[PDB]
Formats: structure tokens, C-alpha cells, sequence
């Protein structure tokens, strides 16, 4: 079997927090929800490992860069656009940059540019699905926030809320509130940032698990997947669908979404994540031809094969996939 | 006491590099490696030289900009083009260089050379709010009609060389009925002049300069037009104010903002200032907007057109005070 196409989507590498922690004294040098230094190296590692596999190893794509064969969007975010660049390092590395004729690498060490394309989220007709904000807070009540198990999550902790609210200086009046807390007290841990005094350990690990766990509770419903990644999904479905038509150069789509985005791919195929994506996660299509006019899609979470329910495994027909993404899409 | 002027903001529109011709020449053999539309080597080359300028000027002379990149303190938007995404890329990569880039706490490099990533905004062209304004061919056709088809120069340019359009549409391999086909031909002489690429067998090296020297003319006439500016550059010319005026309140981080653009955003923003071009933007040419503070809130707007003074008829030269800089584009943008 050969494979003839793949779309990858990213999650960005490690970043700073979105909300600082006012009773907290340390200054994130990157700024609020950047790209790090270490994010940066975790997604030119991963850009690595994809020029061996696609280049390398199966000649999906050319040695060096050549315009037509890859597409690369980015959502709307300085993370998004600088992972993807990152990673595009690791594609198409320095030394394998264009060389001016009979001259010089036309850049610093042959550096190679490759453009990462881009829309506002609220223009976005590849990756983002923007809602109408009354429409959410109505979705996720009905398939969230009203949920048996989210209630009692809530009822368990509101009690600590007023001095996880006067330790961290972060107003926590319910457990959508804590999980924002709770995202940045662990980009705290990961740097070894302080913490706020006094905020004892037990509840720095109880903020930290609740946010993960409410993070997967908002992700989960299959109804709150097919609103927000129908969009993306049949998109991919498309350009699936092209890479089995012969037609074009186009051999590798790079999306560089964030860990909602995977998170809600995966909801939406039926094989919802119990925990949060690591930095630089990869949900992978690749695109399989038997030579019989008979061609399937391979899907992996960071290498990993995705069970689907729908196909009952990893692997689905191409056709299947498409009235898959279409069947979801149309509920 | 009394301060020196001071840097404290600028916008720069900058053209895309050397690239490789939209319309192929159907009779002539040879392929453009990159593709067709495409930054060359050449032209990623001539950007990385202008980022190295914009860093001495910038960063190292005035230190409007930190030596190492600041999220915040600088903006880059580019047009939904492979062209100015690859050109703004490869300009940051002489603004920041390979060795200011980021250290992992071990103290090795993030990247190879220790690389600088640089996040380039963008917008398809329909749903731009910062750049692009979208006209409609239809209403394009009429503003054509009506500022550039309707003068006598046009008129009597075109009935001068339309003699030849059968000869060279025949030579060309390109159907030619008008200047404005004539116009797209010579743009792609140009580059294979450029670039030492074969020219159509029996096409005259005299007929190939005219045609050159008509695109050039004909380019600079559908941007001359102030009507045809308004229309194209108000939105652009609003937000370049808009974050002008916001750089003079110095509350935000915000020192720069770069805008890659083309030759057409160049030709219509200095239209629009009423100091239309003569000459066709060079490639990687920089239409600058630059912030001053006098010291005592008066702050004035320099403008300045690949390193040259732009005479604003409006502005009575090339400097004008912020606002009166502000209600000249609101003038404009009320046309």
C-alpha cells in the first residue's frame, strides 16, 4: 500500500498562560498565551520526525521545498503561527533553503520559508467554526454544564472557591472559572514558576485535575464536536477525497490548530480523549492507495491508531470517512 | 528638559520580492522552477536585506523595536499571498535574526542557529478588514471606464500600438485586444528580462522594450487616478492612522507595524496621498509612516517612499502633524 496523501493537525507547543495569577510576582518574559522557547523545540522536533516519515522513508513530499505540494493554515494566534513555523523548520530544515543562481543560499544557512496561510477566526472557512456566544452558553448548558457528574464536580469544590479566589487573586464563583485557574497553575508547574503562597499542594493537584476534567467534559459531547469541528472535518473530508483524485500536486495539508481543536476531532469520530492533549499532539489522516481503486484513510492520535467507531478501528474506506464527516456534520 | 524627537512609531507597506511571472509566455520554453506567482531565491534574498535595514534602523539607531523580539510590540500582517507571506518571512528574518532567537532553560538554542520565529498575520483578501479592499470586476470595469479608459493619453496609446496586437498575441502565444492585455504581456517580458529567460522567437528587441516601457505606463494610469485611490486605499489608509494615532497615547506595547503588500498598495496608498508614481515600485520597495515626539504631545508623521520624501500636496511636504495626517485620510475615505 502506498501512501498517496496526509492532513496533520498540530496542537501549538508549550505556552505561557493566558491569565497571569495577580497574587503572584513573576513576569512571563514570552508575554500571556505565547509560544515558548521549549514549544518552539517541541514542534521543530515534531516537524523532524514528519520529514523522515513523509520524506525520507515514504516520498510523499519532495527533498526540498516545492510550492504546490504542501499547504500550511494556521488559525488566527501568534502560538499557532509560530508552531507552525516551528515545525516547518523540522520539515524543510536549514541547509535545504533555495540558493541564489550561480550565488549564495539566498538566506541565513539556507533557511527555507514557507508561507503559513491564515484567516480571522471570525472569517475562518478552514479550521475555526465561530458560534453566536448565546448559542454556546446554550449548548453548554444543555450537553455540559446541566450533566449529572459536572453538578456534583462543582458541589464537591464551590466550597474552596472563596480562598482559591483570595490566594490566586483570580475570581472562582464555578468550575468553569477554576478550569482556566487550573490551565495556568500547571503551565506554573511545567516552569517551576511560583506558586501562590499558602495554596496548599493537595489543592494545587485538586485545581490542576478539575480543570483537565472539565476541559474533556466541554469536548466530549458528540452535539458540541459536530457544531464546532463539521467545518474542519469536512474540509479535511475534502481534501481527502482530492488526494485520491490524482488531479493536483498537493500531497500534505498542515493545519496548526490548539488542543480544543485535536480534542474535538477526535469527540467528533466517536473516540473522545480522557486527557488533555500534550504540547505538540498530531491527529494524522493518511491516505492509502491499494492500486485496486480502493482507498482508505489511516487515522492516529500522536502515532497512535484511533478506534472509530463507525469504521471499527483505525482504518476507514475513503468514501466511509466522507459520509461519516457528512452524516455528523447534517445532525 | 527639552527632549530630542523621538521615534515612537512606525508603519511600513513593503512590496513582495523578485517573483516569477502570474502569465507564462505559452511559446517560449522555459518553466519557472518556483511556480508561477512565486518569490524567487533573488526575492527572498532582497527582503532579508531590507529586514536587515529595518533592524538597524529600528532596533540598533533609534530602539523603537527591543534587540530581541517582544510579543506586542510588533505587528506583521501580509495579503493571503504565498508571495508577501514568504516576503514578510524572509524580511523578519533580517529584523530578527538567526542568533536573537529564544534559549531553552538548559541554555541550548530552541532553534537551529537559533532561529527567531515570527508570527505573520493574515486575511484572505475578501474578508481583509486591515489591507485588501475587495471592488467587484463590474465596478472595477466602471472606475476604469470612468478615470482611466475615458482619457485621451489611453485612448490615443492603445490606438497607436493595436496595429501590432495580432502580430504579437501570434508571437506571444497571449491573446492581446487592448493596453490593458498589452500591459499583463509586458509585465512577463520584464521578468524574463530580469531573469535572463529566453524571449518569444521573432518578437523584435525594440517591440519588446515598447511593450515593456506601454505595461509600465499603463500600470502607473490605472493607479494615477485619485477616485480609483479613495476606493482601494481608504480602508488601508484609515487603519495605517488609526494605529498611528494609537501609537501617540503610548499606553499600548505597540511600537511597529509591517503590512506586505504589492506594487498596487504602494502605486494607490501614494496615489491616495496625492504624490501618484511616475515609476513602477521596484521590488521590496517600503512606503514608511513615521511617529515623532516632539517632546510636549506634538507629534508629526513623516512619510517617506523607498528612503525618499513623499511631497503631500495636503501636508505641504513630506511631514505632516498627526491629525492633520488623520483628517486628510477621513477627507479622502469621504469621497
Amino acid at each position: 500500500d502506498k501512501l498517496i496523501f496526509a492532513v496533520d493537525i498540530i496542537r501549538h507547543g508549550d505556552r505561557t498562560p493566558i491569565v497571569a495569577l495577580p497574587t503572584v510576582n513573576y513576569q512571563w518574559q514570552e508575554g500571556l498565551g505565547q509560544l515558548t522557547a521549549e514549544g518552539m523545540q517541541q514542534e521543530y522536533k515534531m516537524g523532524v520526525a514528519f520529514r523522515k516519515k513523509y520524506i525520507e522513508e515514504s516520498h510523499l513530499l519532495p527533498e526540498h521545498y516545492e510550492y504546490g505540494t504542501i499547504y500550511v493554515r494556521s488559525t488566527d494566534y501568534a502560538r499557532t503561527l509560530m508552531s507552525a513555523q516551528s515545525l516547518l523548520m523540522g520539515l524543510y530544515p536549514p541547509g535545504t533553503g533555495p540558493t541564489i543562481p550561480a550565488g549564495t543560499s539566498a538566506l541565513p544557512h539556507a533557511f527555507q520559508p514557507i508561507p503559513v496561510f491564515s484567516a480571522p477566526s471570525k472569517y475562518d472557512e478552514v479550521i475555526i467554526q465561530q458560534v453566536d456566544r448565546k448559542e454556546r452558553e446554550k449548548l453548554m448548558e444543555q450537553y455540559v454544564f446541566s450533566t449529572r457528574e459536572w453538578q456534583q464536580k462543582n458541589n464537591e469544590l464551590k466550597d474552596k472557591y472563596p480562598l482559591w479566589s483570595r490566594l490566586t487573586g483570580i475570581n472562582i464563583d464555578n468550575l468553569g472559572d477554576l478550569e482556566t485557574v487550573g490551565h495556568t497553575l500547571y503551565i506554573h508547574q511545567i516552569h517551576n514558576a511560583p506558586m501562590p503562597e499558602g495554596l496548599a499542594s493537595n489543592d494545587i493537584e485538586t485545581i490542576i485535575n478539575s480543570a483537565e476534567w472539565a476541559f474533556m467534559a466541554q469536548e466530549k459531547p458528540q452535539q458540541i464536536a459536530n457544531v464546532y469541528s463539521s467545518k474542519l472535518m469536512t474540509n479535511i473530508a475534502d481534501y481527502l477525497n482530492s488526494g485520491s483524485m490524482k488531479k493536483s500536486k498537493l500531497k500534505y495539508v498542515l493545519l496548526s490548530a490548539h488542543d480544543t481543536t485535536i480534542a474535538s476531532v477526535l469527540s467528533f469520530l466517536g473516540a473522545p480523549l480522557e486527557k488533555s492533549p500534550p504540547y505538540a499532539s498530531n491527529v494524522n489522516f493518511s491516505l492509502y492507495d491499494n492500486g485496486a481503486n480502493y482507498y482508505t484513510v489511516k487515522i492516529t492520535y500522536n502515532g497512535n491508531p484511533v478506534s472509530i467507531p463507525a469504521c471499527g478501528g483505525s482504518v476507514c474506506e475513503l468514501q466511509q470517512l466522507i459520509n461519516l464527516v457528512h452524516d455528523s456534520k447534517n445532525s
